């Protein structure tokens, strides 16, 4: 019966956000508009979020005990009501009650930010739909009545980038049936429209091209005419149906409950604000609006391993029979991995008994909002030994330890993909960063196999690749680190005790990587089997104290350099790169690359620049991804099984021995001892320990927009 | 509130039945393996002989009668002018009447006697020699360095010599540590024992290695010690920490997470057969080959006829002779034969279903390994699939992932190998293997860094690679299958609507692999990103029904072909290979390769022989492995974290849609609906469903030998 239970990196709070918005409205001139109903020629505030502190100061505070650096915020402002409109980046502080505001644009980017680089606003999307649905589609209502039950029952979906050339803002939009309670993405009606929305005055916006069921037209006029002329043979795309194409609700009623996990003697970790603490682990967590999930000041048994691990960008490159598909290259940070974090459904997205946590933000609005259950944090019994030995030889003993990990997770739903961002903390001292793609695939109307598979009636599942970039600022036993590569080789040799014979002598090769360029591994290149970052200092046995990067990635072929667009996500070309850490190089991407990748705001390749990486504060940049050719089993959704991709950070002579030796949960007993004796073996007391019904919270869901 | 066996391993009776029959028909002269000497006649092994496929299938599908249930016996025929090992098929069970020598049929000639595995008694005899005859000759030295006075133990290596016919084995000497691994306590002495002679009296010691130097005999070593040329390095007898212990110095804290089935378990085990809602298969263990599964059926339909471990391999490098020539072909010892008991709540989850294995190896009566297998459902704490829609329609639809696992563990000397087969709700099968347990060590001398890392006082952790081979006989939608490779490519192109501009057009490349040699991928070769086996027949959307092999492997560089030994495990050279399935090609290895790899009994490369694989019964052969350079954190044991290696088998247009759409456990609800309303959302009723204390069984352990 019955059964128990330094925030310098925290994301800005409701107050802090409000505080900065007040200060902005005051100091920014009226004509300021609510971003959420702004127009191109308006002035407004697009985003307000935490500006991360410099490392030197942050550390001085965390370690040396000096005072905290100014807590600041960064605001992105669209300045439209202006002869030469610009986007500007403004640092506002110091919180909790700000007094200054500095334009860092020219500092950071060496010049103004072109207005065309700004992300398409929510209002801008609405205006575009007004044009399409009021001014444009009616011109073809003859056709639409015949194919598409026109009478409102159709929806548009954006693509990106928006044109062919720096400056452009023309966007292809596909049209789909507005299915109810299920993904529309699988119901392309066959029509795409090239909208030019560069003009500051929506009245001047035009439609450059039209694609319909396999053919280009110049206007909806033509397309309607040609349909009327009788040289457009409409194949009828249905409005309605049943199965996974049409639904997510299963036709099969609940059977017996699946397995459930619980903490029989209370949870073994705490979350206070942005800070998690456990027996072994300590870190602060959070979300960049655009860059997405991040962790800081990660400490294993009190000692810092990493200053920062943050998602940096995500990328989806498509191919297709149609214009939308065949030119789409989402640089998802230009929308926002944080901005589009969705709530975590208890018992689906994370285990029911996880600790859920809310996120607060201020984006494209005046008042801050909240995503409820944005994060989840929990311990998972992996059902699998961290370590184990059974000795039947000479001495009869057993010694092992079941693996229980600590997880932190957010999910981003950008249009149809749901990205899943795991950071898993292992009891061995290892950190694992994973990401899964799930959700709906993106589809096109089907009209010879070069561009994907047919996944349902009239539907091409368009081929594409996923990839993601991570900043990993390890500070292994201090700031000053070196990069080591180790591998294997065989060397023919006469057998010492019988030289008439030949043996193949297995050996270890070892090289220190001295310059940045030697630590930059292009995709498709051979990669050292052991690569690690290490300190000057050694462990008990005289080896440099190291942490090793090990990669789980099936990376797709990158967009060719021959493409002008590529410089906008040049990180795609590397598997891994280690560079000097620098304040002026905080990120591999920028929210402004999505709309102008031809003139990238940040260009990652520039960071790799022929310097020493021999004894500096280093930072590793890891790419992970894969190629996806959709298939029937992606309908309704793509499963996560086998699609996880990422990397491990594992200790390599960092410790003097395996930390888990002194685990509070390790089991050990001799063959002559009594394995059922509770005092001998803790597992024997488990049935007492766990003789209680768990107190499960009432199911709540974090709602919608 | 509380909460066809046509593939089954032979039972106690069947084993007894066969041994009785063998005793009778094998003439007198027949000794018990545990007592046998080289010149004796004895029965080494009795285990299931797997049925032919055509007959097995006829029974399983067409309903015809079962094929004869038979057994295979390995017999050592020593009491003979020309001694041989012979393979004998005995049947039909339950009460056998015949017995057929298949040796010459199968291997095209007699099995040389020197290929036989070293018997337990043979190991004991060898120790008599060492400890009675030999070591006393160097007791002067041994008293000085090693607390000689019995307190030392030997460990074998393999293969045994330099050339087909040889049977000389290096044995290292270690302190017989109590209740912890001896493997970390090499005293610095290895002895080359020649035990080829049928008369142990004639066995000799060809060489001696001590603390860095070679001697012809123990006479020599002692003569040279007493002559003042051998400088002993005292290796301690005793100590504390992970070098010496597996018992933690830290007392139990609060219990870790525990998983349970709140409305009963959702699978059954009847004998060798598992059944669940989705999955159906028979499981078991080959004495030598190890874990295997048969007649795997997703929702009633066969995906795989057989998935079986085939061989495991550990290739070493080192400063000393044992380390530098060791190549364990573990099947020559036996992955089943050395299955250890699974400790409840360490090796598998506490509430797993544990199952015993019966065997008859190197003895006259059958024995049992208690809790050899475990079978359980695991909540992965991670969604199989999920979508959150804030866009146009407000809905959520997902499904938490619960997998079905089957696991055994083999402890071969120091390593404990974990063998997972995980069955996913998506229709995917996953085969994993982890290496844990103790590393193998050597005494540390010399300044090279070429052969590993120092992991404790005076201990070299010797570099080596692990690898494992699996037979995967998929029968995708029937027997007749083809092999497909798909990948990606970019193709420059004029932008259709703006030909002044260039786009990189992503496309899918596809190729049918026609001949065996085209499906044979060497290690280090580029591999198609999508490789699958498929049927002639298509799904609803016209694509061939496929299952795809996706590989999680960090494979080490293979032993060079230049080595005569290599032919004994030539599968090591491939990542993957598809060949025609053939009755006369049942296995990629043989228990007789370990001792004569120079004249291999089975040579895998011979299977790949320039035939069609276009529309035959095909079988894939997957290699997985990795390089291990030991480091401090391998002491006391190597952890499983990130060391799992294996592959997935995923449906690729096999179905018409994701079968998890019709999951009994999928959650779905619209934003306008009530997510707490139990009738709407099953997760809401969970706190009722799981308001009960679990009835945990009293802890038992399966004991030792
Ligand atoms: C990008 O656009 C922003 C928005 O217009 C520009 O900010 C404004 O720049 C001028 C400085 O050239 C400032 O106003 C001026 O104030 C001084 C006295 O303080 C006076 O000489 C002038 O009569 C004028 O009013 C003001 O700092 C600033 N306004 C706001 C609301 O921030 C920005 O400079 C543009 N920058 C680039 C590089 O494009
Ligand atoms: C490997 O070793 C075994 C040692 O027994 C050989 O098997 C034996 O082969 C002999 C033939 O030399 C069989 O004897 C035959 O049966 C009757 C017994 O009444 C005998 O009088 C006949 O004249 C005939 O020689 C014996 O049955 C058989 N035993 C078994 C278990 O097979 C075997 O030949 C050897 N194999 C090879 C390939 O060298
Ligand atoms: C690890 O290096 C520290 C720090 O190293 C600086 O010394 C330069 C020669 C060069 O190596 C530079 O990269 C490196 O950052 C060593 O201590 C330093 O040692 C010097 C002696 O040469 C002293 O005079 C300095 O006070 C001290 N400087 C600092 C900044 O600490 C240290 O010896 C070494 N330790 C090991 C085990 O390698
Ligand atoms: C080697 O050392 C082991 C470890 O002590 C000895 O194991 C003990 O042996 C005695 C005698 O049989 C038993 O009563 C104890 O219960 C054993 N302990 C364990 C943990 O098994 C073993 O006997 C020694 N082997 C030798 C000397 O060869
Ligand atoms: C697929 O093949 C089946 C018969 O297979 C043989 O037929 C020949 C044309 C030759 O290609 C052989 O190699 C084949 O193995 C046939 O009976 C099936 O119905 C066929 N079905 C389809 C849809 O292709
Ligand atoms: C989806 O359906 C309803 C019509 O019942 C509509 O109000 C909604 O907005 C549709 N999507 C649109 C209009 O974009
Ligand atoms: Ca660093
Ligand atoms: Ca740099
Ligand atoms: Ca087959
Ligand atoms: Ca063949
Ligand atoms: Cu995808
Ligand atoms: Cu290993």
């Amino acid at each position: 019966p019955h059964c128990p239970s330094s925030q310098l990196f925290a994301d800005l709070s409701r107050e802090e956000l409000t505080a900065v918005m007040r200060f902005l409205t005051q100091r920014l001139g009226p004509g300021l508009v609510d971003a959420a109903q702004a127009r191109p020629s308006d002035n407004c505030v697009f985003s307000v979020e935490l500006q991360l502190p410099p490392k030197a100061a942050a550390l001085a505070h965390l370690d040396r005990g000096s005072p905290p650096p100014a807590r600041e915020a960064l605001a992105i402002v669209f300045f439209g009501r202006q002869p030469q409109p610009n986007v500007s980046e403004l640092v506002v502080g110091p919180l909790p009650h700000p007094s200054y505001m500095r334009d860092v644009t020219v500092e950071r980017h060496g010049g103004p930010l072109p207005y065309h680089r700004r992300p398409v606003l929510f209002q801008e999307y609405l205006d575009i739909d007004q044009m399409i649905f009021n001014r444009e589609l009616p011109q073809a209502s003859g056709l639409l009545h015949h194919c598409c039950f026109y009478k409102r029952n159709l929806v548009t979906m954006t693509t990106a980038p928006r044109g062919l050339q720096s400056g452009d803002r023309a966007t292809w939009f596909g049209l789909y049936y507005n299915i109810s309670g299920a993904g529309f993405f699988l119901h392309h009606v066959g029509l795409e429209l090239l909208v030019n929305h560069k003009a500051l005055d929506p009245a001047r916006w035009t439609i450059q091209k039209v694609f319909y069921q396999g053919r280009y037209y110049d206007s909806l006029a033509q397309l309607e005419a040609q349909f009327e002329a009788g040289l457009v043979n409409v194949v009828l795309i249905p409005d309605n149906g049943t199965g996974g194409s049409w639904s997510l609700k299963s036709p099969v009623p609940p059977g017996p409950a699946p397995p459930l996990q619980f903490y029989p003697q209370g949870p073994r970790f705490s979350v206070q604000g942005s800070r998690v603490a456990s027996s072994l682990w300590t870190f602060s967590f959070g979300l960049g609006a655009f860059s997405g999930p991040r962790i800081f000041d990660v400490r294993f048994q009190g000692e810092r391993l990493v200053y920062e691990i943050s998602l940096q960008e995500a990328l989806a490159i498509y191919g297709g029979n149609s214009p939308a598909a065949m030119t789409t290259r989402y640089v998802d940070g230009g929308f926002g991995m944080g901005k589009y974090t969705t709530p975590l459904t208890r018992g689906v997205d994370c285990p029911y008994l996880a600790t859920y946590v809310d996120w607060h933000f201020l984006l494209e609005s005046q008042a801050p909002k909240t995503i409820r259950d944005a994060f989840c944090v929990f311990e998972q019994n992996q059902g699998l030994p961290l370590r184990r030995h059974h000795s039947d030889l000479y001495s009869h003993y057993f010694g092992g330890l079941a693996e229980t990990v600590l997880v932190v997770r957010s999910m981003s739903t950008l249009l149809n993909y749901d990205y899943v961002w795991d950071t898993v903390f292992h009891p061995s001292g290892a950190i694992e960063i994973r990401f899964y793609a799930t959700g709906y695939i993106s589809s096109a109307f089907l009209f010879t196999g070069k561009y994907g598979n047919q996944v349902s009636e009239h539907t091409l599942g368009t081929v594409h690749t996923h990839s993601a970039h991570f900043k990993v600022d390890l500070d292994v036993a201090g700031l000053e680190n070196w990069v080591w590569a180790e591998d294997m080789v065989f060397v023919p040799m006469a057998v010492p005790w019988s030289p008439e014979h030949q043996l193949q002598r297995l050996q270890v090769t070892r090289k220190l990587l001295e310059m940045e360029e030697q630590a930059a591994f292009l995709v498709g290149s051979a990669t050292p089997r052991y690569l690690y970052l290490a300190s000057n200092h050694s462990n008990k046995w005289g080896h440099p104290r190291g942490y090793r990067i090990q990669m789980l990635s099936f990376a797709g072929e990158p967009l060719p350099q021959n493409s002008s667009m590529a410089r906008g996500f040049s990180w795609e070309r590397y598997q891994l790169a280690v560079t000097q850490r620098k304040e002026e190089e905080p990120s591999s991407s920028s929210v402004f690359n999505q709309n102008d990748p031809w003139a990238p705001t940040v260009d990652f390749s520039d960071f790799i620049n022929n310097e020493t990486i021999a004894g500096k504060d280093l930072v590793a940049w890891v790419t992970a991804g894969f190629l996806h050719i959709p298939h029937a089993e992606d309908i309704p959704n793509t499963v996560t099984v086998g699609n996880g991709v990422g990397f491990f950070l594992r200790p390599y002579n960092f410790f003097d021995e395996d930390p888990s030796f002194y685990s509070a949960d390790s089991i050990y007993f001799r063959g002559d001892q009594d394995a059922g004796a509770c005092e001998v073996n803790p597992l024997a007391c488990l049935p007492q320990a766990a003789a209680c019904a768990p107190d499960l919270p009432a199911f709540s869901h974090g709602g919608f927009s």
